């Protein structure tokens, strides 16, 4: 038959925000574009099972507005947003490529953005 519905439309190439993990790590999680906050910490999320990590260690938010990500510490352990240490109740930003050491300056989460070629 004829499916139809819609025709065509495209402004730019656009993309999607996500986090990149090193070998022996979890898959590429796609942050919520809606603007929600993806709390990272212990669990299958990042495969982190360190007590030092808290279910809600920090709050990541995908900001496709300017290809950025907001980070807010809701845990106790001091998190590092790149090369700067955070605090409890503090908040910072992460750029495309920047790292986000969940805790113990370990379990770094590289911020990546999807972008296809050709077109």
């Amino acid at each position: 038959g004829s499916s139809g519905s819609s025709g065509m439309s495209q402004l730019g190439s656009r993309g999607r925000l996500w986090l990149q993990s090193p070998t022996g790590g979890p898959p590429p999680i796609f942050l919520p574009s809606d603007g929600q906050a993806l709390v990272l910490g212990r669990g299958p999320l990042t495969q982190v099972t360190d007590r030092k990590c808290s279910r809600n260690q920090v709050e990541l938010i995908a900001d496709p507005e300017s290809r950025t990500v907001a980070v807010k510490q809701l845990g106790v352990n001091p998190s590092t947003v790149g090369v700067q240490e955070l605090k409890p109740g503090l908040s910072g930003s992460l750029s495309l490529g920047d790292v986000l050491y969940l805790v113990n300056g370990l379990y770094p989460l590289t911020l990546r953005w999807s972008g296809p070629s050709s077109g």
